[PDB]
C-alpha cells in the first residue's frame, strides 16, 4: 500500500485524502470502463496499467470491472473544468469528473499510485487545480525539436497536470514556399503531436513572433523588411505598414489555423525596434498619423495599432490574442485594447499589478523560471530550491524593475504560471540534454501551479525532493524510442541494395567501407569513417543559432573528437560543442536492420539526393543568391518530409580485420630509442578460408623516425591472429600523433590505427 496516502505524487492532492476500509490491487483481469467519447484519453492509463501488471489483457471499454470513469456535467459547479474526486473500495475505482480534463487528470494521480504499488489503500479525494494555466514555453524556433521530442514532452506535461505549451515553430508553409528556411514541421506532424495533446487536455497555442524576430520568416522576402531612410531592409522587422506584408502575416494566421485546435493566438509582439530608434524609421510615424487621423501619432502608436489589427483579426475568427508585456508600450493616438492575454516576463513598462487591476488577464512567465542553452539561467545553475525555499515567491509574483518583486494582488485575473525553454545556441546543448535539463523545474512548476503553492509535508525542496521528485518515476509511455539500437562497435553502412558509404573530406556513395559506431550519453551515436580516420558532420552552411540550417547542406569530414560527456544544468566543462554535437547522430530502427539517420541538433536525415529535390535554400539565402542543389547521388542533409532514404548499418563482414596498439601510450624523442613506441598491429582472420601473403606497411610521417619496411605474414588460418610490430621513435615532433597501418591481403584491404604522444 502507498502509506502515507497521496505523500509521493507530483502535484500534491489538495485536500487529504480520506481512508476507508481495505484496498484494491489492479490486475490483469481488470478493465479501464469509459464512455467511448473518452476512449483517446484513457489509452495512456491502459497502457501503463498493462506495463504495471506485466501482461497485455487490460483493455478499454464501455463496460467492465476494474477501474471506472464518469463523466458528468451535473458536477461542474463542484469540481469545475478539471476538479476531479477519487474514489477506491475494495469493489473497484470510480473517477469522477465535470469534462474530460478533470478526469484525465484522475487518471494521473490514479497512475502515479500505481506506479508505486499495485494495491492502494481505499479512500477518497476531490482534487481541484489553482491556477489554470499551468504552462511551457517551448521555442522550437531557427533550430527543431524532432517529432519523437515533442511526443515525449507531451507525455511529461501531461502526467505532471501541465496543461498549457506555446510552441514557437515553422509550419510549413504553402503559400510562401520561399520563406520555409528550416527550421520548419510537416503539417500533417503538427497535427499528430497536436491530436495528442488535444487527448491529453494540453492547449497548444502557436506562436509566430511579430513584428519583431521574425528573421525566420522575412529572410528571402526583402519587400516585406522594413527599410531604413536608406532603405536597407533587416529580415528581423516586418514593415507593419505594408499590405502585401500584413497580407502575409494574416496568410500564416489562417494556415496555423488548420492544424492547431486551441482558441488562442500568440503574436509573440516583443518589442519592435529591439532596441532601435523609431526615429530611423519615419514612415512608421507617417503610417500611425494617417491610420488614426491624429498628427502626434508616434512609432510605438503603429506598434500598437499593429497588435489591435491583430487582435480583430483572430477575433474574427473567435479566438483571443496573447503579447509579451514588453509589447505594451506608451502610446499618444492609439491605445491598447483590453480583451488581449498579457504573458508578463519581463520587469520593465507598466507594472503587472497595475495592468491586472486594469483588467488584464496575467500569464506569469518568470524569468526566474528560464532555461537557455547559451547562458544558463539560476534555476539551472541551482535547482529550483532558491524559489521553493522562498515563501515571498509563489505563482501571485512578478519581477520588477531593478530586481523588486511584485504580487499581483487581483489573484483572480492571474491564469497562472509556466516556464520557459530557450536554445539561443542550436549547438551548444542536444534536445536530449534540455529534456533532462528540466527535469526538476517541470516538476516545481507543476507542483505550484497545480497545488497554489509547497505541499504541506515537504518543509523545504531537499523533502520536496526526497520524498517526490526522487520517488515518483516518469510514466512508463513516456520513453518512445530505442535510444541505443545498435551496439558500439564496427559496421558497415550503405543503402538498401545499393553502395556503401564513404568519407575523405567530402562524404559519397562509395562501395567497401567501414564506420564505427560509438554511443553517446544523449543517446546518440558517432559515425567515424574508419578509412579517412574523420567523422561524418554537418558544419558548412547556412545557419541560425550557430547551427546548420541549409536544406541540403553537405555533410563532410572532421576531426573526431571526445563525445563522452553529456551537459545540463550549468555546462560546468562544456567545450567544443561546435564539434562535438554536429558529430553526433540519431539512429532510428527502421526494421529490418534499416536506420534513420538524423542529425542531432540540425535535426535532418542523412539522405543520397535525387535531383529533382526543390527548396529555397537551393536559389538564395537571405537576399545573396547562389545555387546549391544537389545532384542526382549526392550526399545530404534532408528534412523528414522530403526523403525516405533510410541507411543499412550492419556489423562489418570483411575477412581480415587489423588492430593496432602501440606501447607506451607515450613517446618520446629518444637517440638510442628509449622514448621510441612499438606499435604492434595483430591481423585477425574472421571467415573461413587461409589467408596468405598478408601484407603490412607502416605509415611516413613528418618528423618522426619509423621503420621504412613493411611487414609480411605467411599464413593465417580461419579464426586465428598473427602479430608484427614497428618501431618509431620522434625526432622534433610533439604532441598527438595518428599512426596509419595499411593491411592488404588479395582483393582486401584494412587499416589500423594507433595514437601516441610525442613529448
Ligand atoms: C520574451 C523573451 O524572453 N524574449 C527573449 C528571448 O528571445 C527569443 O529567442 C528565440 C531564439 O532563442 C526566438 O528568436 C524568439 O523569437 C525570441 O522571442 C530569448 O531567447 C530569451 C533569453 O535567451 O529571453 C529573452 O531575452
Ligand atoms: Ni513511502
Ligand atoms: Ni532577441
Ligand atoms: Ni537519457
Amino acid at each position: 500500500g502507498l502509506v502515507p496516502r497521496g505523500s509521493h505524487m507530483i502535484p500534491a492532492l489538495t485536500s487529504n485524502f480520506k481512508a476507508a476500509e481495505g484496498s484494491w490491487t489492479a490486475t490483469q483481469g481488470i478493465t479501464v470502463v469509459r464512455p467511448e467519447k473518452f476512449a483517446a484519453s484513457a489509452q495512456l492509463l491502459v497502457d501503463e496499467l498493462n506495463a504495471y501488471t506485466k501482461g497485455t489483457a487490460i483493455k478499454g471499454a464501455t463496460a467492465g470491472t476494474g477501474i471506472e470513469i464518469v463523466l458528468d456535467e451535473n458536477q461542474k459547479a463542484d469540481l469545475g473544468a478539471e476538479g476531479y474526486t477519487l474514489t477506491i473500495a475494495e469493489s473497484g475505482v470510480k473517477i469522477t469528473a465535470a469534462a474530460q480534463r478533470g478526469a484525465f487528470w484522475g487518471t494521473r494521480t490514479l497512475s502515479q499510485m500505481l506506479r508505486q504499488n499495485l494495491t492502494l489503500p481505499a479512500g477518497s479525494v476531490t482534487d481541484k487545480p489553482a491556477y489554470a494555466e499551468r504552462g511551457v514555453t517551448l521555442c522550437a524556433c531557427q533550430i527543431n525539436f524532432s517529432t519523437e521530442w515533442i511526443d515525449r514532452f507531451l507525455n511529461e506535461m501531461a502526467d505532471l497536470k501541465l496543461n498549457s505549451v506555446l510552441m514557437e515553430m515553422k509550419l510549413k508553409s504553402d503559400k510562401f514556399p520561399v520563406a520555409n528556411t528550416f527550421s520548419y514541421y510537416s503539417r500533417d506532424d503538427v497535427k499528430k503531436f497536436v491530436k495528442k495533446a488535444e487527448a491529453y487536455g494540453i492547449d497548444v497555442i502557436p506562436e509566430i513572433n511579430s513584428p519583431g524576430h521574425m528573421n525566420i520568416w522575412l529572410e528571402n522576402l526583402p519587400d516585406f523588411q522594413l527599410k531604413d531612410q536608406s532603405g536597407k531592409g533587416n529580415a528581423d522587422r516586418l514593415d507593419i505598414t505594408n499590405p502585401e506584408a500584413i497580407k502575409f502575416y494574416k496568410t500564416l494566421i489562417d494556415e496555423y489555423d488548420g492544424v492547431f485546435s486551441t482558441k488562442y493566438w500568440h503574436m509573440g509582439a516583443d518589442e519592435y525596434m529591439m532596441g532601435a530608434s523609431y526615429y530611423s524609421y519615419p514612415q512608421l510615424a507617417k503610417y500611425a498619423q494617417q491610420v488614426t487621423g491624429k498628427a502626434n501619432a508616434t512609432g510605438a502608436d503603429a506598434f500598437t495599432y499593429f497588435i489591435n489589427d491583430i487582435n480583430n483579426y483572430v477575433k474574427a475568427k473567435g479566438k483571443t490574442l496573447r503579447i509579451w508585456n514588453d509589447g505594451i508600450v506608451s502610446t499618444r493616438a492609439v491605445t491598447l485594447d483590453k480583451d488581449i492575454v498579457v504573458e508578463h516576463w519581463l520587469g520593465s513598462g507598466r507594472s503587472p499589478n497595475e495592468l491586472a487591476n486594469d483588467g488584464y488577464k496575467l500569464v506569469n512567465a518568470n524569468l526566474n523560471l528560464y532555461f537557455a542553452r547559451l547562458s544558463p539561467y539560476p534555476i539551472q545553475k541551482n535547482g529550483p530550491a532558491f524559489l521553493y525555499n522562498d515563501p515571498s515567491f509563489g505563482v501571485d509574483v512578478f519581477q520588477g524593475p531593478y530586481s523588486r518583486s511584485i504580487k499581483v494582488k487581483k489573484a483572480e485575473n492571474i491564469l497562472g504560471a509556466k516556464l520557459s525553454i530557450w536554445p539561443d545556441n542550436g549547438v551548444k546543448q542536444t534536445e536530449n540534454e534540455v529534456e533532462a535539463d528540466v527535469y526538476e523545474a517541470m516538476r516545481y512548476v507543476a507542483q505550484i501551479t497545480w497545488g497554489g503553492g509547497n505541499p504541506a509535508d515537504n518543509p523545504t525542496y531537499a523533502d520536496f525532493k526526497e520524498k517526490r521528485v526522487d520517488k515518483v518515476k516518469r510514466s512508463p509511455m513516456w520513453n518512445n524510442i530505442n535510444r541505443k539500437p545498435l551496439e558500439d562497435g564496427v559496421y558497415t553502412i550503405a543503402q538498401p541494395d545499393g553502395k556503401d558509404l564513404q568519407l575523405s573530406g567530402n562524404a559519397s556513395l562509395g562501395g567497401n567501407d567501414e564506420w564505427t559506431l560509438t554511443s553517446t550519453p544523449d543517446h546518440y551515436y558517432q559515425l567515424k569513417n574508419m578509412t579517412s580516420n574523420e567523422c561524418l558532420s554537418v558544419v558548412s552552411g547556412y545557419k541560425h543559432l550557430s547551427t546548420v540550417t541549409q536544406v541540403g547542406a553537405r555533410p563532410e569530414a572532421r576531426p573526431c573528437v571526445d563525445v563522452s560527456q553529456t551537459f545540463t544544468g550549468n555546462q560546468t566543462g562544456n567545450v567544443g560543442y561546435e564539434e562535438r554535437n554536429p558529430q553526433k547522430w540519431m539512429l532510428l530502427d527502421a526494421g529490418d536492420g534499416k536506420f534513420k539517420v538524423v542529425n542531432a541538433v540540425t535535426l535532418q536525415r542523412l539522405a543520397v539526393a535525387k535531383g529533382t529535390e526543390e527548396h529555397i535554400d537551393f536559389t538564395t539565402f537571405n537576399g545573396v543568391a547562389k545555387d546549391t542543389k544537389p545532384a542526382a547521388g549526392e550526399i545530404v542533409q534532408f528534412p523528414d518530409d522530403m526523403t525516405d532514404d533510410v541507411w543499412t548499418i550492419k556489423p562489418s563482414t570483411r575477412s581480415i580485420s587489423a588492430i593496432a596498439e602501440a606501447t607506451p601510450k607515450q613517446a618520446y624523442a629518444s637517440k638510442d630509442g628509449s622514448g621510441a613506441s612499438t606499435i604492434d598491429v595483430t591481423v585477425a582472420n574472421n571467415s573461413k578460408e587461409k589467408v596468405s601473403n598478408v601484407v603490412v606497411t607502416p605509415p611516413v610521417k613528418r618528423g618522426w623516425h619509423i621503420d621504412k619496411e613493411p611487414k609480411t605474414i605467411a599464413h593465417i588460418a580461419p579464426g586465428e591472429s598473427a602479430k608484427v610490430s614497428f618501431q618509431v621513435s620522434p625526432e622534433w615532433y610533439r604532441g598527438d600523433a595518428q599512426f596509419e597501418f595499411i593491411v592488404t591481403a588479395g582483393d582486401e584491404v584494412t587499416k589500423a590505427s594507433a595514437k601516441v604522444k610525442a613529448i
